[PDB]
């Protein structure tokens, strides 16, 4: 009844462990100035997220901040996706430099900057932008690349 509650957490942690594992396979964008903001932003979410999941392990069902720590785990997942999407576009932009569509979708919907970033977002607002605006643009970018890979390979 309450044990089902804590395991519910250990799992979310483990899901995050798997997620970070896959993020690790995706190349990092590096130190380019274009990603300097996302880089430091991700660095913070990483430091903050790792702490939260370490706690969610040594955390017991009756914690006052049980809910707070949980919500944070949920936001982390979406922060992981963003870092992931951006690592992918960085890679794509280098493979298909100049291509307008990629640069445009990125700048309009994914690029993180002071003001327009998920640094100020949490909960439903956060998942909304990620599952919608960000994922949509990622999909369109991928259609571009597909065509590009097809055109490249005349
Ligand atoms: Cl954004
Ligand atoms: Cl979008």
């Amino acid at each position: 009844e309450a044990m089902a509650k804590v395991e519910e957490v250990q799992k979310v942690v483990k899901e995050l462990e798997k997620e970070l594992g896959e993020l690790d396979k995706v190349p990092s964008y590096g130190d380019a100035q274009d990603y300097s903001y996302q880089k430091a932003l991700w660095e913070e979410f990483l430091r903050i997220g790792k702490d939260n999941m370490d706690y969610a392990s040594k955390m017991k069902a009756d914690d006052k901040f049980f809910h707070k720590v949980k919500g944070d785990l949920n936001d982390f997942k979406y922060q992981i996706k963003v870092e992931n999407y951006i690592r992918q576009v960085a890679e794509l932009r280098k493979k298909y430099p100049g291509d307008n569509t990629i640069e445009e979708e990125y700048n309009a919907h994914l690029k993180q900057d002071e003001g327009k970033s998920i640094a100020s977002q949490e909960g439903a607002t956060l998942r909304d932008y990620v599952d919608r605006e960000a994922s949509e643009a990622m999909g369109r970018i991928k259609q571009r690349v597909a065509e590009l890979e097809i055109l490249e390979h005349h």
